[PDB]
C-alpha cells in the first residue's frame, strides 16, 4: 500500500517505525518548502529555471557578501525564470525571494595576494590597524569588530572559518597575540565566532538599514534576520521595513545562545523562525546542536509559526553528485522533527551540483512526509491548541484524514486560513487559491500550502468561487495530485472576502 | 462553577476526569439518551399520554406478547392522538414513534425459560400477522424478540415486505446464541436492543453487564442504534423514588453509550409511570453531562473507516468542529434521517437538530442519541436556495424557543444524496 | 481464553467493550471485600457459617438500632463462626467486625399499637411533645430532633422513610403543620431528612461516644462513622477512639451534601471512605448520586485510600431469590468504578434470602474484576502517582503482569506493603501474609488483599521468611489461585519486619 | 535548571517534551550508547588504542574487506595490549569487544553496485577462512556482509562451529533482499547492522531513513542489538568538527534506539580519529538524556509478551521501579550476560552494572545499550551468599568510582539460571 499507509495505522510510536516501508511509494505531492541560497552556480537565468523545475520555492540573497546592483540582477533574472512559466497559470508555480540581512558579524580581511596554512602551536597576532586589512598571513590577522579587545580575556577561543580553527587568546590595546589550537588553511574573508563573549555589535548596523530599504524597493517578501537575541532587535527590524514593509514577513535566525535562551519572546515578535546551525553550532557545543533544533521545531508548530532548518544540510553535495548518508537522514529528520521549510546554501549558491541537492531535498522531504506519524501529531496539536475560523479548519484537516482526500482547497486573500489548516499538518496537499500574488509567494513558507495565483477577473459571488475552486481543480489533476472520482475539501468564507472563513464542502473530483 | 460538567470534560485522564465529576456543576444541554415508554393500562390514556410527552417520551412501545390487534390498534390512535394535540405549534412539536414489540418463541403456562437448544421459530405463523399488522398501523419500528441469528432477522425484513421497507428492525438480543452470533445479527439489523429480562435467565444473570457493554460497544462502532432495557427503575412500579441501584443503572447506561433507555412495567402497569418518566429524563441528561467526550469522540475518530462517502466524511469534520468552537448545536437538513444518524454516531455534546419534511423520518430519529428531529411543513419553495434557508431559519427559531441557544451563539449547520457543506455561523 | 484477556489487549477502552466475552470464564479469586449488615436473619452462628463461606469479609454491625447487649452476643456469634474455621490455618479467612455508628439521625416515634397511611394532600402535624412520642398516627407524628423549629421554614419539604414520603411545611413553636406530597404507609422509628436545612445535631452524640468505647471495648476492627461533614467532625471520632483505640480505622460516611463538599479535607483525616448512598440519594438529588459515587471512588483510589460503594446493591434481593438487572448492573460498575469493598444491609441484615445476596455479590464482582481495562487504570495510576518503598510495589505489579502471575505474595505486619501492592490494581490477587491478627482482618478494606495469618512461631530469619512464603503457596494452591508451574511474584522487607519493603522474587510455583 | 533534561522528560506530550529540551540542561548520567570504532593504519597503534578506549571506544572494528589474516592478528594483538594496559585498576578497567567484519558478496575492479538479483554467494570459500580465523583470534562478534536471507545467517552460524558457538552473529543489512527478508534475517541473528554506505547505493538514497529506522523499532521490540553505521561523521576524515548534519545524524539514531553507533573511515583512515570518537561520545551522551523514556518505556512494556521466563519479569519490574525512584544503577550479576540483555532491552535511564567473571561475557556487553561492563577477577567464594554479595560490594565500588552514584544513593539489585530477586538498596 501506498503512503506509509500501513505505518500510519499503528498504534504507538514504535510499532509505527516497525512497519514503514521501503516499498510504500509517496503521493506526489511534496510538502515542505525548499529554500535555496543564489550564487554563481545557480543565478544564471537558464539555471534559475531548472532550479525552479527540480523544486525550489524560495530564492535566498545572502547579503554577508555582494553589492545591490550584484544582488538587484540575481533577483531580476529569479523573476525572469519565475514568469518564464506564468504562460500556464495551471503550472505556473510561484517562487519567493528572500533577504538574508549580514547583520552582526565578524570577518577577517583578505589574505596576502603574493592560501595560508596556521599551524597548531604557532603564534598569530590578530590587528585591527586597517593596514593590514588586505595583507592577512600567518603572522599578522585582521579583522573588523574594532571593539573586540574589550570584550576578549586572556584564556579566551577565537573560531575561524565555519569554527574550524581555533585560537586562544595569550596576550592583549588594538592587537591580541593568539596560539593556534587546531590549524588549517586560511582563506580570505572567513566568520569569525566569540563563544562566551559579550559580542556589542549593533543587531540592525547601517548596512543592514541600507540592505533592508533595498529589500522593500525590491519588493522581497521576507527577510532572514542575521543573529536575532531579543525581541527588541525584531522590533528594530520592524522599525526600518517600516510602514512601506509592513506586509514583507521576518523570519528571526537563532545562531546564538541570548537567542535561544529568549526564544520565546523573539517567536512572539517575529513571523518565523531559521534554526541557523551554521553559527549556532559554533556558538553552542555542536553537541546540544539537535537540542536547539527540536526545541525551536517544536515550539513553532505549538506556535503554527513557520520555521526552517537551515545549513549544512546536504554540504558534501557541493563536490559530488550523491550526499553522504547522514545528510539524507539529517534532512528526512528535520521534516519528521516538523520543519515547515528545509534550505540549501553553499550546495546551490557555490557548489558544482545544485540542482542534484535541490531534487534530493524533494525527494526526502516527500519521503519523510509520508513516515510522519499523524495519530499522534494531530491528536497532540488538538489537545494542546476556539473561534469559528480555527474550528472549521480543524475540521477541514479531520475531515480530510477520512476520506483521504486528494487535497484541501482553500481560498484566501492573506494566507491566513491556508495558515490555520496547515498548522495541524494533514497529509492532503493544501491548494490556496490566491489573486494576491504576495500571498502566493509568501504561503511557501508553510508546509504543505501549494500556492496558486488565479489571474481570472471577479465574477458574481457564487460564480467567482465556483470559478476559483474548479481553478484549484484543474491545478490539482494537471500536477498528479488527484483524479476524477477521488474526494477534495474546499474552504471558503463566508462571503467575498471574509476572514471569518468558516465554510467547508466535502466534493468529489469531476 | 463551570455548567455541564466542564471542568471534568477536561481533564488529561479518564481517572481524573472522574475525580473531577461535581454535583453542583449543573447541567445545561438538553436531554440526548432517547426514552422509550412501554404502553399499558396505567399510561394508554389520551390525558396521560399527553403528560408522558411532556415528561420526555420519545417513543410509545407496544408488546404483542399480550392483548389483542384492537386494544393495540386503540392505544396507537391515542397515542398519535396525544401526540398531535401539540402539532399546533410546529416549533415546539416533538415527534413520537411508535414500536412494535413482537412476542417471537415463548414459552408460557407464566413464562418458561429453558438455559438449551429451543427450535421454536423466531418468526411464528402469529408473528407475521403481527408483522403485517404493524405495517397496517404506520409503526416506526419493530423490536424483534428472541433473534438467534441474522437469517431471523432476514426473516423479519422480508415479511415486512416491500411497504414496510422503511420501518427499522431492532433485533432483540435475549438469549445465548443471539449474544454469540451478535456480528451477523447486528449486520443484518438497523439496531440492537439489550433484552435484559429474558437474557439475564438464559444466561447467568452475573454476565449480563458483560454483554450489555460489549453490545453497546459494538453498535457504537457501527453507528446503530442500541437500547437498554428492562428492570431500569423496577421499584418504581409501586415506589415513587428509585432505588439507588436503579439510578446508577440508568447512568451506568447513558456512559456505556446507549442510543435510548427504556420502561416497561415501569410505564405499562405501575402506580407511578410519569415519575419514572421524569426520573429516567434527569438521569440521562446528568450523565449525558458527565461523558468524557475527550476520549470517546477520539476512540470514535480512530475507529471510523476511511471510506469516499462525502457525507460521512462531513459528519466527523462537523462534531470535531462542534468540539473545537462549543457549538450550542449541529443543524442538519435530511430527507431519509441517514445524515444526522452519521452525525450523531460521532457522539457531539451538542444537539443535532434535525430538520425534516418525512414525518416517519422525524419519528424514527429517536432511535439515535442526540438527534432533536423537527418537521417542517412550510411548502416546499420555489428556488432551491430559498427553501435550504427557509429549513435552516426553522431550526434557528426551534433552538431558541427550546433554550438550546441564543441569537448570537455559534452553531454548525449541515446541507447539501450529498450533505456535503458546513457552515459554522452566529444564530441569527 | 479466560479472565476477558481478549478484552485486556485493547488498544482504546471502546474495542475494551467490544470485547467483552460472557464465555471468557474468571480466575477464581475474588478481589472485591463484601461487607454484610448482620441482624436476624444473618446472626445466628450457623448462618454466620454460611455467610463466611459465602463471601462475607466484614461483619457490619449498624447501631442505629439495638442494644449493647444484644450487638456483642452478635460480636460473639461472628466470632465463633469466623474461628469454627480456624483448625486449618491453610483455609481460615480472617473476618473483620465493624461498628457502624447512629451519629446525627432523625427519626420518627413508635407508631400507636391499635400500619398508618398518610393521604396525598391530607394534613399532618409534627410534634416534639414527647407524649406522643409512642402514639403516631395519621395526625400527629412525633420525632426526635428537639430543634427541628428552628432549622426549617414555611415551605420546607421534610422526607420521611427513605424518603418515600415527603411532607410539606406549612405552619411553624413546638409544632410544625404540613401537607403529604407523596404518601404512603407510615411505620415506626423511620429516618427523616431536611435537605437544605443547617441541621445543628452534633457530629458525635452522648450516644455515639458510648458506642465507640463500646467499640473499642468489643475490639472492632473499623468504624463507619455516619454523616461526617468535615475533618473536624473525623478529629472527634478519633479523640473518642483516643490511643486505645488508635488502630481502628476509621471510615468516612459520605451522605450529605456538606461531606461531599468538604470531601478532600474528610478523605484526608480518614483511614477511608464509605459512598452511604441512602441518605445520600435523599440529601441530594437522586440523579446526581452516580456522579459523587464515582467523584469519591476516583479520588480514594488516586490516594490509595479504601472506598466502600453501599446501599440497596441488592435491595429486592430482601423479597426475591435472585435481583434486578439493575441491581446486577450496579454491583459491576461499582467495581468497575474501582471500589474496594461492596456492602448490603436490609439484603444481609433482615431480607429472606441472606446467602444468596453474599453469593450473587461474589459472582458479579468476580466478572466485573476481570472486565477491568487494566491497561489504562494501571498507566493513569502511575503518572499520576517517589520512595524505595513504593518502586518496589509498582515493579512487582509490572512483573505480575509480565508473567501473568498466579499471585503477589506479600509479608507484612501492618499491612502497609500490601496496601501499596493493591493501589495499583493487580489483577493477580494479593496474599498478604501476616502474625497480626487485626492486620488480617482490616486488610480486607483493600481491593485484591487475600489475607492469611500465619501462627507458626518465628524461626532464623531467612527461614522464617521462607516459611511464611510457603505458607502463601499453600494456601493459594489449596484455595484454588494456582498450581504447580505457575509463577508467583514475593515481596519481602529488607530484613526482620522492615517497613523497607524493598525485595522482589519471581518464583516459580512448586 | 533540572539536569538531564528531567523538564522534558516529565512532559505529558511529544510534543511538548521537544518544546521543553534545554541546551542548558547538563548531562549527568554515563554515556550508554556503544561506540565501534574501525581500525586501521590511523588508530592501529597501541599508544593511539589507549587515547581511543580513554576516549571512549567499546569495541573495535576489523574489516576483512582489505588486508591480511597477519596485518589484522598485528591489530588485534594491538588492541589487546592498549586494553588491558588498563587491566591493574579493575574499578576502572573497561572492556573493549573485537569485531570481525566479513568481505562477503562484493563486486570490485573499487567497489561495483548493482542496484539486479546477484547470485553470488554470502560467504564464500575466503569468507569461511576469515570465520575460522576469527574463531582462532578469539573475536567476540562478526558482522556479516550482504546477509540476505536466514539461510545465509545460518550458514555464517554453522561454519563458526562448536567452539565458535558463542561468538555473537550480527547481520549487516545493506541491500533489498536483505530488507525485504528482514524478519527471518533478524530471527536468526543475534543482532543486526544497518550497514548504511551500501545500503544506500543499493536502495534509493532518500528511502534509508525508512529502512533505518524500521530496523532499530524491529530489533529494541525483539531485544535484539542493533548498529547505525556508515559516514555518521563522514567529513570528520579531514577536519576537526563535524557537519551539522552529522551531528544531527548521530543524535537522531540513538533518539531512533540504536544500541551502538560506529566510525568507519572516520577512525581507520581518517586525520581526526579521537576527535570523531569523543564526538560521537558527546552527542550520544545528549541525546540520551533527551529521550522521552515515559513513552519509550510503556510501548516497550506493552509490547513485551506475556512470558513464564523469570528473568523476564524480573527485568521489567526492575526498569519499572528504576524510573519510580530514581535509581542511580541497576545492577545486574550475569554469566551468561542474558539477564543484563533484558533489562536493557526496557531501556532504563539508569546505567546497567553488568558484572560478571566471564571475559567474553564483559565484551560482548557492549553491543547492549546501557550495559556497563565490569569483570570480576575475585576468586569464587566458598559460601555462595558470601561470593554474592563480594560482587555486589565491586559494583558498589565500580559506580561509587567512577561517578555513577554516590553513598546513600538508591539503587536497583539483580541477583539469583534465573536472575529472579530485585533489591532496591542505598548504596553503602
Ligand atoms: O546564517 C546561517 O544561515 C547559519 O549560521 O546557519
Ligand atoms: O423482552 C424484553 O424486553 C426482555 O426480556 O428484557
Ligand atoms: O448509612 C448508610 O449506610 C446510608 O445512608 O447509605
Ligand atoms: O559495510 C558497511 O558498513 C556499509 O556498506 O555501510
Ligand atoms: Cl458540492
Ligand atoms: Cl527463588
Ligand atoms: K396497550
Ligand atoms: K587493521
Ligand atoms: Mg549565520
Ligand atoms: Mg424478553
Ligand atoms: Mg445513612
Ligand atoms: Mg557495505
Amino acid at each position: 500500500q501506498t503512503q506509509q499507509l500501513h505505518a500510519a495505522m499503528a498504534d504507538t510510536f514504535l510499532e509505527h517505525m516497525c512497519r514503514l516501508d521501503i516499498d510504500s511509494p509517496p503521493i506526489t505531492a511534496r510538502n515542505t518548502g525548499i529554500i535555496c541560497t543564489i550564487g554563481p552556480a545557480s543565478r544564471s537565468v537558464e539555471t534559475l529555471k531548472e532550479m525552479i523545475k527540480s523544486g525550489m520555492n524560495v530564492a535566498r540573497l545572502n547579503f554577508s557578501h555582494g553589492t545591490h546592483e550584484y544582488h538587484a540582477e540575481t533577483i531580476k533574472n529569479v523573476r525572469t525564470a519565475t514568469e518564464s512559466f506564468a504562460s500556464d497559470p495551471i503550472l505556473y508555480r510561484p517562487v519567493a525571494v528572500a533577504l538574508d540581512t549580514k547583520g552582526p558579524e565578524i570577518r577577517t580581511g583578505l589574505i596576502k595576494g603574493s592560501e595560508v596554512e596556521l599551524k597548531k602551536g604557532a603564534t598569530l597576532k590578530i590587528t585591527l590597524d586597517n593596514a593590514y586589512m588586505e595583507k592577512c598571513d600567518e603572522n599578522i590577522l585582521w579583522l573588523d569588530y574594532k571593539n573586540i579587545c574589550k570584550v576578549v580575556e586572556v584564556g579566551s577561543k577565537i573560531y575561524v572559518d565555519d569554527g574550524l580553527i581555533s585560537l586562544q587568546v595569550k596576550q592583549k590595546a588594538d592587537f591580541l597575540v593568539t596560539e593556534v589550537e587546531n590549524g588549517g588553511s586560511l582563506g580570505s574573508k572567513k566568520g569569525v565566532n566569540l563563544p562566551g563573549a559579550a559580542v556589542d555589535l549593533p543587531a540592525v548596523s547601517e548596512k543592514d538599514i541600507q540592505d533592508l530599504k533595498f529589500g522593500v524597493e525590491q519588493d522581497v517578501d521576507m527577510v532572514f534576520a542575521s543573529f536575532i537575541r531579543k525581541a527588541s532587535d525584531v522590533h528594530e527590524v520592524r522599525k526600518v521595513l517600516g510602514e512601506k514593509g509592513k506586509n514583507i514577513k521576518i523570519i528571526s535566525k537563532i545562531e546564538n545562545h541570548e537567542g535561544v535562551r529568549r526564544f520565546d519572546e523573539i517567536l512572539e515578535a517575529s513571523d518565523g523562525i531559521m534554526v541557523a546551525r551554521g553559527d549556532l553550532g559554533i556558538e553552542i557545543p555542536a553537541e546540544k546542536v539537535f537540542l536547539a533544533q527540536k526545541m525551536m521545531i517544536g515550539r513553532c508548530n505549538r506556535a503554527g509559526k513557520p520555521v526552517i532548518c537551515a545549513t549544512q544540510m546536504l554540504e558534501s553535495m557541493i563536490k559530488k553528485p550523491r550526499p553522504t548518508r547522514a545528510e539524507g537522514s539529517d534532512v528526512a529528520n528535520a521534516v519528521l522533527d516538523g520543519a515547515d521549510c528545509i534550505m540549501l546554501s553553499g550546495e546551490t549558491a557555490k557548489g558544482d551540483y545544485p540542482l542534484e541537492a535541490v531534487r534530493m531535498q524533494h525527494l526526502i522531504a516527500r519521503e519523510a512526509e509520508a513516515a510522519i506519524y499523524h495519530l499522534q501529531l494531530f491528536e497532540e496539536l488538538r489537545r494542546l491548541a476556539s473561534d469559528p475560523t480555527e474550528a472549521t479548519a480543524v475540521g477541514a484537516v479531520e475531515a480530510s484524514f477520512k476520506c483521504c482526500s486528494g487535497a484541501i482547497i482553500v481560498l484566501t486573500q492573506s494566507g491566513r486560513s491556508a495558515h490555520q489548516v496547515a498548522r495541524y499538518r494533514p497529509r492532503a496537499p493544501i491548494i490556496a487559491v490566491t489573486r494576491n500574488p504576495q500571498t502566493a509567494r509568501q504561503a511557501h513558507l508553510y508546509r504543505g500550502i501549494f500556492p496558486v495565483l488565479c489571474k481570472d477577473p471577479v465574477q458574481a459571488w457564487a460564480e467567482d468561487v465556483d470559478l476559483r475552486v474548479n481553478f484549484a481543480m484543474n491545478v490539482g489533476k494537471a500536477r498528479g495530485f488527484f483524479k476524477k472520482g477521488d474526494v477534495v475539501i474546499v474552504l471558503t468564507g463566508w462571503r467575498p472576502g471574509s476572514g471569518f472563513t468558516n465554510t467547508m464542502r466535502v466534493v468529489p473530483v469531476p
